[PDB]
């Protein structure tokens, strides 16, 4: 299965990616954990390399892939 990696961010606590299902999992500080569906592996790599995880989330992920909250 896929496991999230901790990251340093004012908004995001950890990020995981499942290359098989093309699924991205983001755990937010205040707002819980979401899965984003149909995310290409290159997106995940760029996410992990971004200077600002928040900026990258806002510009590339948010509202651009179907998401669901898990919990």
């Amino acid at each position: 299965a896929m496991q999230r990696q901790p990251v340093s961010s004012s908004r995001i606590l950890s990020i995981g990616y499942d290359p098989d299902n093309r699924m991205l999992e983001i755990q937010f500080r205040e707002q819980g954990t979401y899965q984003y569906l149909g995310v290409p592996e290159r997106a995940h790599q760029n996410f992990m390399s971004a200077v600002s995880k928040g900026r990258f989330f806002d510009g590339v992920i948010k509202g651009k892939f179907l998401c669901r909250k898990i919990g």
